[PDB]
């Protein structure tokens, strides 16, 4: 983890403000030491632009892409930003007035989807791809962060969207997660062959996961992966596809007016045969939660552990991030967020081998869990999570590890970025084994989703650092910087201070070089 | 909290077996140093005899009572114990048989009034009971039985818990099924005319059956200044076969319960002072319930605080003794598909605003339990989890109960059990959610009872008192233990030289 700490100085603002993109890369001032074997660029999207002129952007994800990197060389730190020329900004420029209807604000005078790629960057074969949630990602070059071209996933495969959380595997194949106007595709991408050929045009359909309501397909923002298995978790959170496939300009409508809430399904969870491309028909049940973010999943003896950062209750947690929200008073952000649901680190614990001999009993006879199942008589089987981690409105979110080496395997260490009342005032370590936890933390300092790097040598998990981006708008402070911390305790290693303002960011990645 | 032992000794096989009274108290041999403002009886209850000649008794709750003492007097212990003259022991004495049906064990009709869980004090008197219509008046000083009260010549209900909650002026209420509702009864103090306050029994509230033919067990509730919790779980009593004649079908108690795998947990408020339910249908996932920890009123808000089971399936269903009286390994193997024990707090919002249906109406800044208010007007329950460790229940807990039953707190003490077998003991900050243990190899607590210093202002400066069976042959069979409250550190022990059986409640009498 929890903060410790109030922020009545309201500095939190800066990371909704429009900041200028920059000509060139500026120098970063070091304090501590840069390891040495740091090298190559933390590449990370947010929203720079929250306003065409005098027309406001409403929401969070509205803001128009920039594309942030830091990159480190023998110890030195440059920092260099630019607005990503999506079709979103480039129409924004050129007419003077918001173009594209985005997320949660419509534009005045069907209508285009919007490809504004705030989110996420990720590798697919030699490229690097700037996203949002729908059809529409952005081809960027990682060295210049100049835009290269947009890509319509339409063209290729049988998705309406896909979502900001590819899996990507160590040999660059790319799985990936979509709605489609009734089901939910995972689409594989291969890694690029002898042939050279652009990946993409390879992508494939592998395995669909069913919807719950034939007109109401869940949000999805993640999913889990392992070597033998693909999860899905399917939320209350629903698109209502009769306003969605609506005509938004006879009713002015955004995503965010498209959204409603099932109060009575709870969550359904969803597993697939990844080798055999095989949906596996056991209705999982449990409780209402929003999710956004998986952290990670793996395989253990006939049972998967699916470790998620959870939102308890069914009202869209998007609903509590409105700018105007965002940008208010100290004491009004607590007030706001007070009927939120409530965030809470969950591991599930999903059996495999299903026995109709255990009716009534809890299937889950791992030694080292307080997760348990129970097979009804109906063959739902009823799900309870061990809690991980819980804090009241101190959200662990936006979830790292040690991806490389971990990821979809036993593991035992996740690094987060902190929420109080939805502001971001500190990162966090959870040993996912011993529910211990590390705080890093600042008075008025506003940090990013950590992201983690092995050391070269490394022979524990938590060999490495941590990587994150804080906002610190205190005046006896320079504007912003990138923090690294050792991944083993959260102790400072060194930051790197920048002479301007950085807005808020949501994902990226790490990119040796 | 969990424990960091295992049993492969299986010395808590004797639990399970049976003692014989005493004539008269032992001396009990002092290590340490017993507080001297520790002047009273711990006063204990449990099985103490296990078969009839060689008809056994199959279930944990079926073994004859055994009422259990120990005194403290000038920092000196004695112990002493001696049967309870129940109906049913009375008859298997003379008869040299088994005469009554208990709870997992058919007699080859008459209801139980073996009274081995718990002991409480009605105006000057004291009642050893089980779950039935009977209770038993016995003696503190001299353990005799003295008579079998049946509640149902005072009031409407066919049993009542061994979990009455007692107010500070000596006000016992209860909760009882009727056969349909659940009843609260009230049984006021004594009063000047001294007249035996169980004649002045009434019903004050009653609750409602969520299944007209299936009342759900009922163990335990949650009282505070202005407010009374009933937790309503899905595990049923099926009526169609407890009103079935039993001599024909030969059936018991434990032959009478199901699950009803779809309802989940209803949970119940009413006033207390103005006697009325309540019509706030709050609802949670299926869990089943013993003991409530403490229940208390925080703004608008009741905080219920519960040591819960995970599942449907009825946890009693892993209590026969055959089970409990296998080998380490067996045990744990048993126990992998039980539900698994879990402390929780949800909190009850009081005032419900239609204008917040789709939200969370837990507005208080210290927890993360949630209340989301549905259009149907039901009310989804989430926890905040306290405690949680596998196969590890913090279980039969104790507060500081005569200043903070009821009100807001911040410690419990709890008997830790590792696949059901009690190994350890435990506290628990409810704030912070920090643990203590304390444990040794190859020993066996019981409940731990708080007593405070006379003169404390703070909530845990007293001691924990727990009869401790200790097997192992480098050692007598059994101790009292006294643990100082603040961490769980001994103060002292009280050893006596003949083995003592599980007990399961009690109480502490000051004198
Ligand atoms: C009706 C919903 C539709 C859904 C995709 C439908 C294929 C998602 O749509 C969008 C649109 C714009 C921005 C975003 C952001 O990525 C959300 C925050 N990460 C998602
Ligand atoms: C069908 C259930 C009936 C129910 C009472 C219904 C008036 C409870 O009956 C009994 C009978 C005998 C022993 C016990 C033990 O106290 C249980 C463990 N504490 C309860
Ligand atoms: C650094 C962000 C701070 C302000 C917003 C925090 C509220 C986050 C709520 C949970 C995560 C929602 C998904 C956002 C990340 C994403 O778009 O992939
Ligand atoms: C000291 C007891 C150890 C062996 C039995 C432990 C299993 C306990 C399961 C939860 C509590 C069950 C109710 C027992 C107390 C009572 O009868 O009032
Ligand atoms: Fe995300
Ligand atoms: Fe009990
Ligand atoms: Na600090
Ligand atoms: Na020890």
């Amino acid at each position: 983890m929890s903060s410790q700490v109030e922020h009545p100085a309201g500095g939190y603002k800066k990371l909704f403000e429009t900041v200028e993109e920059l000509s060139s890369p500026l120098t970063a001032h070091v304090t501590g030491r840069i390891p040495l074997w740091l090298t190559g660029s933390l590449l990370r999207c947010g929203p720079g632009l929250f306003e065409v002129g005098s027309e406001p952007f409403y929401h969070l994800f509205d803001g128009q892409a920039l594309l942030h990197k830091f990159d480190f060389k023998e110890g030195h730190v440059t920092y260099h930003r630019r607005f990503i020329r999506t079709d979103a900004y480039v129409r924004a420029m050129t007419e003077k007035r918001i173009v594209i209807t985005e997320f949660g604000t419509c534009a005045f005078p069907g209508v285009e989807v919007t490809d504004n790629a705030l989110v996420n960057i990720y590798p697919v074969g030699e490229d690097y791809y700037a996203c949002t949630e729908t059809n529409f990602i952005t081809k960027v070059n990682p060295e210049t962060l100049e835009t290269i071209k947009q890509v319509d996933l339409c063209n290729y495969v049988s998705v309406n969207g896909a979502t900001a959380h590819p899996h990507i595997e160590n040999d660059g194949t790319v799985y990936n997660i979509g709605n489609c106007f009734i089901a939910y595709n995972i689409v594989k991408i291969p890694p690029l062959q002898a042939d050279k050929e652009d990946p993409i045009s390879k992508s494939e359909i592998v395995v669909q996961f069913p919807c719950s309501d034939r007109f109401k397909p869940s949000y999805v923002h993640s999913f889990g992966l392992t070597p033998n298995y693909i999860v899905f978790v399917e939320t209350p959170v629903k698109i209502n596809l009769f306003k969605f496939l609506s005509s938004w300009s006879l009713w002015g409508a955004n995503y965010m007016d498209c959204f409603e809430s099932n109060e009575t399904m709870g969550v359904w969870l969803h597993i697939a045969d990844k080798k055999r491309k095989k949906y596996i028909n056991n209705k999982y049940r449990t409780s209402p939660f929003n999710l956004f973010h998986h952290i990670n999943t793996y395989e253990d003896h006939e049972f998967l552990i699916v470790d998620l950062c959870c939102w308890k209750g069914f009202e869209f947690v998007y609903n509590y991030l409105y700018l105007a929200n965002l940008r208010e008073n100290w004491e009004e952000v607590k007030k706001n967020a007070r009927k939120a649901p409530q965030p809470e680190v969950r591991r599930y614990v999903l059996p495999l081998n299903i026995d109709k001999a255990d009716t009534g009993k809890n299937l889950v006879t791992l030694p080292n869990t307080t997760a348990t199942a129970i097979l009804c008589s109906d063959e739902t089987i009823w799900l309870e999570p061990e809690v991980l981690f819980s804090g009241p409105r101190q959200a662990f979110e936006f979830p790292q590890i040690n991806y490389q080496k971990y990821g979809g395997k036993p593991y035992t260490y996740a690094y987060g970025l902190g929420l109080n009342h939805f502001v971001p005032d500190r990162l966090c370590k959870l040993n996912v084994k011993t529910k211990e936890t590390w705080v890093w933390q600042e008075p008025d300092s506003y940090p990013s989703e950590p992201i983690f790097v092995s050391h070269p040598d490394a022979l524990e998990e938590d060999d490495g650092v941590v990587l994150s981006v804080v906002v610190s708008p205190g005046a006896g402070q320079k504007p912003a910087y990138l923090l690294i911390l050792n991944a083993k305790d959260l102790s400072e290693v060194a930051r790197a201070e920048v002479e301007i303002n950085i807005p808020v960011t949501f994902h990226g990645l790490f990119k040796k070089s």
